[PDB]
């Protein structure tokens, strides 16, 4: 119900705009494929090393878990600047 | 010459965690090639609305060049820490 | 023409949605008037101090421009991720 | 006991500089209050939703908590941004 | 085996280039013990307020744990863009 | 004339926090030197490689300046961040 209209800072998008758009949320379907692919490493690197303390250890010293995380929020805030780039919301 | 060997954190990588850091740079590679595709977009925009004051004080006020250069911060600094997760090295 | 039912994540909002996301853009519409103001200060101190080289030394070392920047772009990124709390968004 | 002298980089502020640091707080506590609204807003969608495996599933791939806790990090470290711009302490 | 010419970006470092990277490494590690100190005086503060409803609740309100979080966080990111100022990879 | 007092979210600090924050701050200081190491680095870096435009082009592409930059600004919101937890004011 045109529900876009209704929210401060509406532009109207021309089809080139909305392709850019679509690509970076492509773009990003890729690199949440990779970052999955990336934790199910994780996973198997956590198992494989069950009762070796010392790489027990290595990995929580590590903190891959929480680096992974960290970069999906970087991914994912970069997508939304380049996508507020190609929209040009009016509003602060 | 064994550089990495000499810079503290140094971690022996398999090649399986080689492929998945080259992975990670190479889909971050098709975000540069998306960005300069948006800066382009946004340098023919600028010419396209050259003498249009009203869509001048647009394109000034929504500031896609600022936003377009958060987006790709947020996407490199996204991808060293998705590296990071990887290659686990072993310092703060 | 319905443009966002054509951008991937697209979901149908209620009102009560609507409004909450407008709410956010409006406090946010504030903190814009405030670093304005923040922003002329800024520049009337720099005006006063024309002239005293330990004055303009100290402004110069405390980088307040560049400290008011920083807080725009943390205000605006919040905003977005308080929006995107709301829209709920299919995609990546 | 004058606890502010004592710590490296204090400077004298006037009473306009501690009148816009307060503003800067109090439109924080506008924020506070909406992003306590939002929250409150989320926990009764969750429960509306209890029992609709598809809605529940949409809810958890939406992230809502997660981008509502990136937005208040973000709100709050912009407004220590912009009170540093204010106050302008003479450290790193 | 020369791992580090496998991943895509790779230069050839000098000496000074290896010794400031490990310099950065080394007052990142003085962070590291700084960031532990503070988490076992939080600790303690959090013990020896214990059944002091108002102090627990004025610890849980500032969030302290939270905000050291944030803060090691950016003090690695910083160290990483420091050390990629100085390393110049290739790569995006 | 206890300027702090009248800041909201204010409170009374022990010398063992006033200490922790200068600690900080010092170590921040020794951050501060190692960037401008850095950049004196860049600028020699820039300047032995004048009328070498393969390396102009080599350092233009790896932005070091801007991720030196980068760099400074994660280490100075960290610090802010690790103030803020010893210092825990009572305000969002
Ligand atoms: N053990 C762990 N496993 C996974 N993620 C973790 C973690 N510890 C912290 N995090 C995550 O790291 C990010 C910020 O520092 C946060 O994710 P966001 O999403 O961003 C934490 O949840
Ligand atoms: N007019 C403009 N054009 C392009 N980039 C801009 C700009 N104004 C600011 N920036 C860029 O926005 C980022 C942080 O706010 C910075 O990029 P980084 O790289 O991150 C600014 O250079
Ligand atoms: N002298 C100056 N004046 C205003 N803004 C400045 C500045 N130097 C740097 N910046 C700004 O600080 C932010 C990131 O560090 C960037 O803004 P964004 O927008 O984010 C720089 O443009
Ligand atoms: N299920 C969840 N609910 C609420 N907050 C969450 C969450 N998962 C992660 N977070 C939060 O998201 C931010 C960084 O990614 C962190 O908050 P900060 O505070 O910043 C996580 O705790
Ligand atoms: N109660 C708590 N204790 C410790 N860390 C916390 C916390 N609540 C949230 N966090 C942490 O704050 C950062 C982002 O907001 C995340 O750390 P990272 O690592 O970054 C959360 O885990
Ligand atoms: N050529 C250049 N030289 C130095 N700093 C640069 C630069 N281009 C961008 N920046 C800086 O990179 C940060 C955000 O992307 C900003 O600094 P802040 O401070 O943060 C830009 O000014």
């Amino acid at each position: 119900d045109n529900q876009h209209k209704k929210i401060k800072g509406y532009r109207d998008l021309s089809q080139e705009e909305i392709d850019m758009m679509n690509r970076v949320k492509e773009l990003g379907s890729q690199f949440e494929k990779l970052i999955q692919d990336v934790s199910d490493h994780l996973r198997g690197q956590y198992n494989a090393s069950l009762h070796n303390r010392d790489e027990i250890t290595r990995i929580a010293n590590a903190e891959p878990g929480r680096w992974l995380a960290i970069g999906k929020t970087d991914i994912q805030t970069g997508m939304m600047a380049i996508i507020r780039a190609i929209a040009q919301p009016d509003s602060f």
